[PDB]
């Protein structure tokens, strides 16, 4: 039907030095079923893997997913073996059984709100750096403030701005 | 009516170096408006922007705002004027337009939450090293523990608390 | 009716250096409560403190509590006086009355919210340091990645897995 799709892709992956299963219907195969997977959930879910329909929940398994690349590294292929690595493409890499390498749906949710937590973590802090103010130092009284900059004059002895410096530490 | 108001404001910010606007009439203005605030919302609103009537969405608007420095600062004015700049009063400073520094609603939720979160942290952490206990090593046996003193007695091999010592790293 | 718990409790904590009280019969007394307190709580919950007959907010307090040891250091005895210092056993520590040391509930459920933050805090990033990975740099064109190994072949030049090398820093 459309076999467009099968050739862009084939180009997309050689660009970036991965390999498509070089048995070429058997892939093919593989694209209807990802195609089907876009009509019927809206994402390119895994093809040979049980969608949940919902895309939040599939991250990992849209194609490609996270287990590809540590897949094509230990076993030659990844775990439909669309990919198959390039040790198995020329010699060696014998390509071979492939185990489901997610983890169960619990450990999936764990992992995640982990890995929430800590992007909020990193995500306050990083936005806290950039609001944080440096603190200024009158040169007469050694009044302390913290402001983008020094005060128009001194609040205690009344020195102004150009009399204040930057403070350390 | 009040001018008690009035008085006790530009001697209030006298003594800390800022300076309100020297024209009588048009400060005087901004203060009835700041009145009304009060008794409108409950607290001193910017008289010059919209109120939303919820002090806590609002504290960055309650006069003196936040703005007000910066606004100093860069044009000689608070966006409503009602104070000026210390060069502004002088010579200098050629009091001019201010543009209005406050960020969008949207943009105001997302900071206070990130303020938030930033305040937890520290919060939380402070409160924690202060709960943090001591590690204490039998000098026997070496057994260790983390209280804030060393037990009465080593639960490994008998030697009293005074044969412990605090211990590092 | 038992005395079989009584003796099995002052041998446990006899090899740890603990003490139970001399008197015998105060004690067995305490231990009756502490059984009582089981078939009624299903905790058990300090004998001589009003439990809240939920094991979550009695973790402090289910025997032997958190503050017998400070109680035992300070004023020789836990504050039922199941216990008695290794002091008062010989002489010296004079046992003598105890203070409630137990904050009131407001106070213990900051502190217990205190805890739980501190915990997901430290559990978020030791869990965080578990998943992250190395950065690999292709020795050919520099290309940086992050992944447990490098990849087949550096999508930028096709250099191959091995002449890649971990970066730092
Ligand atoms: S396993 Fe192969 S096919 Fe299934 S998603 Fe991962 S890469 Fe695409
Ligand atoms: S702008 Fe001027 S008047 Fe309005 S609140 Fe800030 S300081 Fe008070
Ligand atoms: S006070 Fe004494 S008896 Fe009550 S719980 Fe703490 S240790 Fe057990
Ligand atoms: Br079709
Ligand atoms: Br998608
Ligand atoms: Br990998
Ligand atoms: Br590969
Ligand atoms: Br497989
Ligand atoms: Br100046
Ligand atoms: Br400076
Ligand atoms: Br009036
Ligand atoms: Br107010
Ligand atoms: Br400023
Ligand atoms: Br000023
Ligand atoms: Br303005
Ligand atoms: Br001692
Ligand atoms: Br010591
Ligand atoms: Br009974
Ligand atoms: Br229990
Ligand atoms: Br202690
Ligand atoms: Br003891
Ligand atoms: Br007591
Ligand atoms: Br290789
Ligand atoms: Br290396
Ligand atoms: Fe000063
Ligand atoms: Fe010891
Ligand atoms: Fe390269
Ligand atoms: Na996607
Ligand atoms: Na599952
Ligand atoms: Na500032
Ligand atoms: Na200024
Ligand atoms: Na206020
Ligand atoms: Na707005
Ligand atoms: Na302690
Ligand atoms: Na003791
Ligand atoms: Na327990
Ligand atoms: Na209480
Ligand atoms: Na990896
Ligand atoms: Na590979």
């Amino acid at each position: 039907e459309v076999d467009k799709v099968y050739r862009r892709l084939n180009q997309e992956v050689e660009k970036s030095g991965y390999h498509l299963n070089p048995d070429v219907e058997f892939t093919k195969e593989l694209v209807r079923g990802l195609l089907a997977n876009e009509r019927r959930y809206g994402y390119w879910s895994c093809p040979c893997r049980l969608s949940a329909d919902n895309k939040e929940e599939d991250l990992d398994i849209i194609c490609p997913c996270y287990y590809r690349d540590p897949d094509l590294n230990d076993y030659g292929a990844c775990y439909c073996a669309l990919y198959v690595s390039d040790e198995v493409i020329r010699g060696e890499k014998e390509v071979e059984s492939i185990p489901e390498r997610r983890p169960p749906r619990e450990k999936r949710e764990a992992i995640r709100a982990e890995e929430a937590s800590r992007a909020e973590m990193m995500e306050t802090m990083e936005f806290t750096g950039k609001l944080s103010k440096p603190v200024w130092r009158c040169k007469v009284c050694g009044y302390l403030c913290a402001m983008d900059e020094a005060p128009g004059v001194c609040p205690i002895c009344k020195a102004r701005k150009e009399r204040f410096e930057r403070f350390m530490h």
